[PDB]
């Protein structure tokens, strides 16, 4: 007829982290203490969060609350929440903040009663007492606040109507953990935005148990396309809040399957197609790598170092086993781009000669370029050291005089950096977007290639900010990409610079560390 | 009060009638010899029938109570609306339609018999007979349909509790008109969408006289979200007091209350000071409307002929400064392009800036008098034939960044690339814009871009779709702040509209005299 937990608003909170190429679940996070105390040193931004959500009270819903457990109880006609702890949990809490402030306290044990304690709190032996307490006092809601024996059993019992989680990104040794959330009992309807604090990123996801209103309707009076379904992105439209940043993409995904135009493409796959669209990412609070697909980065950051180094010799990746640009450097590839005098793997005057030669005429891939062309790589990082409201830190590799010497144009237009307050962004334009397939790496690289210039500029990173032209996914990664969108992204890595890197050609590949990579399993796109 | 006891809204549609001066009142063309001053405009109609059929059954039982205990009754002893015309305006309705479907119809009229008429239409013979009407009905709202007598009536009565008015932006010859609406007594508080319908552009104002489970989970989620530019938010009473503001309009508007609000303070070379945020994207749609800003007036002339220039591939800022046109002469002068270290440029000599980039990409830059005939990359030339003949092409791009020539220039170019996308025989375009000066420059960049992308689509046998406009380096100069706070309180107009001459089939045959704007409805200029 109702349930316990919906008459008396019992929720349970808590913060769990990872515990001691693998595999990934809801269940990676699950360490709650070590040694009877928290397995990490505080993490004050969660303890911000639990705070908030605990003492939180609208007093204009109370009485609908009130009217409704007067109902079941059988009963006719400051505000404050109830929060309960056992025993153990209670014991581990400093003494300067119990009781917790502005809570109503309660304690469950046995071997304690109340005249072993000198706060004001409430002392149950039962759960069945919790019950009987919550029918005669006057509260808001109801928050379990753990130990491990006390979510277990509010689980157990059915007791508990939602679960406020935080996932701490990051591995401690434990010994007490959060029960397994039974899937087919509990799922999530909300992820948050990603924050870092105290060295670790987090999230905090919401499990749940399974007059000017006309002028509105009038003001949308004017209001299946591409034989996309419903039943198809289930787990993506049941959620309520989806903050968390790999949002940013998903979405947009979403607004291409939805409304995008279809069209042929010089490839002949077809792709649906949108255009014109922007995602932000901060990068002092996550490293942005997706965590619904699997992704690597070496082939990612070589690329990047040979960018820099102005090389455009193909073999260079090749030989670290690195396939980019491979398809893009074939006899019959150059051929069909009428670069007949074009050696294999002589991928012409693009990105990286383009950084540090601008200008300069291209002859051949083994050639030294030094001191022809314009060394804007040099010039952006010397504005940004030296003139830092510059209106005019850009980073071009669209050289029209030399696109068709390229083995293929560049989709990376152009990087503008800004500079406030010792902090800096970059806005890249990319001119056509493979949302499937290059999007996920192209975040990447330069996400790290902002960290780059950043800590040789000796600023630290703000916000990477990605603006999308021609926008498409291709007909051919539409069912992977719908498995994709019915993930739920795990919260953000980090990335790691060797901070004795002073300038931007001294990086090589183990100065990058890339930590807490949660992910879920690989996709082949095709 | 009766009119929000009883929930009296008047609904109406008035057009332009035969330097002026603007303001609400610019709209007031009701009729015209008995029918409508302007052949039917299909949007209105399809609001229209909306706004009076829509019905909230839910919400009507707190109405009935509200009604009875005003009348200190206990009862009203489907749900429709009751909608009140005039006879005039009654009569003036072609046959098929009447009695207005799913309405409850009731007719005002001092000489017409409650006979000729079925009884589930009402006649009332004064105003307060249909209060007395409305006391004894079931029904949603009470809408007053015109015509001018009944609207003027009904509205010194003090007996409308909103105005839906409709805002038609073209003229016609009109014999009846709407009352003036005294801005003491009702407001305007949402502001909808421009559109195009039957060759007029229109929009849609509102006058007003003057589980929650998921609720709390909100709250939470703003946990850290905890104004910090010494701006009042009370010196945008008008702006904040809008409920819903939809007008394309406020893209422009919403992006200076952001930087006012939370823009970081910098410096900059002329010592000025500067807000500033990084990434902002407006999008217009050209179908539908000219974006030409309305909350202040803005002139177009010269910002056409540099458009002309540019195409003519020129880099002769004289040329510009014969017609009258100085958007560059401050970067030619002798002491301008010394600064740059251009000892030995010509005044007035820009160099290699937009049409030689445009033209001759590549091409080596001697000075403005030179024959370059040949020389180098046409772009423009290039990405019109992409246009025409590979449309679904994601390499349609026009660049101006030539990072050779930068430092030849004048000045490095604020407006980086233009991209272009078609789709069915439509055509979009993205600028995106390195350096943004909110207060003077961008309303001019959003116009030359506009009306640039009108010339290629045409040349290229397309309609124009959307102006996608990139915000790089976004920022309001310290010294418009008070400008653009006087912008923010005004109230958008329903945009005007370009026309071009449309035996212009080649990009470069365009003259100043192929550019017409329609119907610019704006307020008064500003001194930014
Ligand atoms: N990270 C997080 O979100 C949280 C972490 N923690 C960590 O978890 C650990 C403590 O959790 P745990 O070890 O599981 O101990 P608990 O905090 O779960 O409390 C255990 C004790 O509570 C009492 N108790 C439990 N259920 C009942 C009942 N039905 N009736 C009566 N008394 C009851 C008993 O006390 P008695 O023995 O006196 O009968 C029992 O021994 C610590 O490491 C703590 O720091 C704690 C809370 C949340
Ligand atoms: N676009 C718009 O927003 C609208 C446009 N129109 C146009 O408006 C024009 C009509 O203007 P108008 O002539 O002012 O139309 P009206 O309907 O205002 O004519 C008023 C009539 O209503 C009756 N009436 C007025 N006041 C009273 C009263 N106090 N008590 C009883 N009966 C009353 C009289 O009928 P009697 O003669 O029997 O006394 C009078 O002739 C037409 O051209 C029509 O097309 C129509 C509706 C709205
Ligand atoms: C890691 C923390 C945590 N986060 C979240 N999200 N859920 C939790 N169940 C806990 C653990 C917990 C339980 C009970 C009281 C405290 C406590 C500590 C110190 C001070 C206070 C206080 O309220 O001042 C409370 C912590
Ligand atoms: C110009 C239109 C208009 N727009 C708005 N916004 N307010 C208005 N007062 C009117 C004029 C009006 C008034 C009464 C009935 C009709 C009518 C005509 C034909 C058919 C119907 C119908 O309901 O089928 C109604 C028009
Ligand atoms: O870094 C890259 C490189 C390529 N692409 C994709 C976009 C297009 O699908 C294709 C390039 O095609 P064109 O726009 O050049 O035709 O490769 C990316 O998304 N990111
Ligand atoms: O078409 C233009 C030309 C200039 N500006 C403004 C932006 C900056 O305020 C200034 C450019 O100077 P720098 O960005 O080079 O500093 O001119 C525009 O907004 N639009």
């Amino acid at each position: 007829m109702e349930q316990v937990c919906d008459v008396f608003d019992i929720y349970a909170i808590c913060a769990c982290c990872k515990v001691e190429n693998e595999v990934f679940n809801n269940y990676t996070f699950r360490g709650l203490g070590n040694k009877g105390v928290l397995p990490w040193k505080c993490i004050s931004l969660d303890m911000k969060y639990f705070r908030a959500v605990t003492t939180y009270v609208n007093e204009s819903k109370y009485e609908k609350l009130k009217y409704k457990r007067c109902k079941y109880l059988n009963k006719e006609t400051k505000l404050q929440n109830v929060v309960v702890m056992g025993r153990t949990n209670w014991e581990s809490i400093p003494k300067k903040f119990k009781p917790l402030s502005n809570r109503i306290n309660v304690i469950l044990s046995r071997t304690l009663k109340k005249e072993d304690f000198d706060e004001d709190v409430y002392i149950i032996n039962k759960v069945e007492d919790l019950i009987v307490l919550l029918g005669k006092l006057n509260y808001y809601k109801c928050f379990i606040l753990g130990g491990s024996v006390v979510y277990q059993e509010f689980l157990e019992k059915k007791l508990i109507k939602k679960i406020y989680f935080t996932r701490i990104n990051s591995t401690y040794e434990c010994d007490v953990f959060f029960p397994e959330i039974n899937e087919n009992e509990y799922q999530i309807i909300s992820v948050s935005d990603v924050y870092t604090s105290n060295n670790t990123t987090l999230d905090f996801i919401i499990y749940k148990k399974t007059e000017e209103e006309d002028d509105f309707v009038y003001f949308n009076f004017n209001k299946n396309k591409n034989s996309i379904h419903p039943n198809d992105f289930q787990i993506y439209n049941s959620l309520k809040y989806k903050y968390h940043p790999e949002y940013q993409y998903l979405n947009i995904i979403y607004d291409i399957m939805m409304n995008g135009n279809k069209q042929s493409d010089r490839t002949g796959v077809g792709v649906l197609s949108k255009f014109g669209y922007i995602m932000k990412f901060d990068l002092s609070q996550y490293f942005p790598l997706l965590t619904t697909k699997k992704l690597f980065l070496r082939g990612i950051i070589e690329e990047l170092l040979w960018f820099i180094r102005g090389e455009t010799n193909g073999n260079t990746l090749l030989n670290k086993n690195v396939r980019i640009w491979e398809a893009n450097g074939t006899r019959e590839f150059l051929d069909n781009r009428k670069l007949f005098h074009r050696e294999v793997n002589d991928l012409g005057p693009i990105y990286g000669f383009q950084w540090r030669h601008f200008g300069a005429e291209y002859t051949n891939m083994y050639d030294n370029y030094e001191n022809k062309g314009v060394d804007q790589l040099k010039n952006i990082i010397n504005l940004i050291k030296n003139d830092p409201t510059s209106r005019r830190i850009l980073l071009c590799a669209w050289n029209v005089k030399d696109l068709d010497q390229m083995a293929l144009p560049p989709c990376h237009i152009l990087c503008q950096f800004y500079v406030f307050d010792g902090k800096l962004s970059c806005i890249m334009y990319q001119r056509s977007c493979d949302l499937g397939l290059g999007v996920p790496f192209n975040i990447a690289s330069y996400s790290i290639f902002t960290h780059m210039i950043a800590q040789v500029c000796n600023l630290q990173p703000a916000q990477f900010i990605h603006v999308l032209g021609n926008a498409h996914v291709y007909n051919n990664h539409i069912d992977s990409l719908k498995i994709q969108l019915n993930r739920i992204p795990y919260p953000f890595p980090t990335l790691k610079l060797n901070p004795d890197i002073k300038n931007i050609e001294d990086f090589t590949i183990s100065d990058f560390t890339i930590q807490n990579y949660v992910h879920h399993e690989k996709i082949s796109m095709d």
